[PDB]
């Protein structure tokens, strides 16, 4: 019981901008970019955050909002289970860390 | 149980074409495709989430068209996904995947 | 499964000595990726799929060569991998990391 998930999503590159500044205004920082390609293959956007278990939701929906353009290929959400989460420059593990 | 997992193998890059094209012959599309580095030699990351009972024959298909008999074939990893959401629906579970 | 990932977001400047050092330390499965993080500034993700007795030294070995004292030097996650396959010989569990 980590209570600490892995929010892994591919969305269109052109949504970036619109669901990196939705997630900005929702609190949410920590968050990696990538450049990726899926399903032929196109290019696309992969975004990772790892929260507190208990702001999954929030950010399911934020980027279910934003990313949603209501055609094929708008992309899918993962949650993945982190077990420890440690910070570089203290060393501090756990959920202070996130 | 969850019941959904993700397939993720580090491959060489000139087998890429062959083993996405096995995996989608076999019905196995969705995947996400990124280009990374290994050993620092250039390889191909390939995810793909799907159901448990597709793991083993996603696991062969890769293994047996990214082999080529030499050192640095890769490796594939499984690794637990708790949740899948579709971003045009945003339904959740195996409907998801 | 006694497998985990480890997944580190760390400066590009500190790549080369994390990765000599784990190396130096026996540690040479690894995967490098170029990625971007917060406003958009270039960082690596270096991912080691290892036996989870393994874990606790890569963390050290990391974050005391990752560290330069500033905010941002990022951070290292756990994540769990319930197996693994070698490509080539198609050997799995820990003998296959
Ligand atoms: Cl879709
Ligand atoms: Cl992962």
């Amino acid at each position: 019981g980590s209570h600490m998930k892995k929010v892994e999503a591919i969305i269109r590159p052109e949504r970036l901008d619109i669901v990196k500044n939705s997630l900005t205004d929702a609190g949410y920082v920590g968050m990696t970019v990538s450049e990726v390609k899926g399903r032929d293959l196109l290019p696309k956007i992969k975004i990772e955050l790892v929260v507190k278990e208990e702001d999954v939701e929030k950010i399911i929906d934020i980027i279910c909002e934003n990313a949603k353009t209501g055609n094929q290929g708008d992309g899918k959400v993962f949650i993945i289970p982190v077990e420890e989460v440690v910070r570089v420059r203290t060393k501090e593990r756990g959920r202070g860390a996130i």
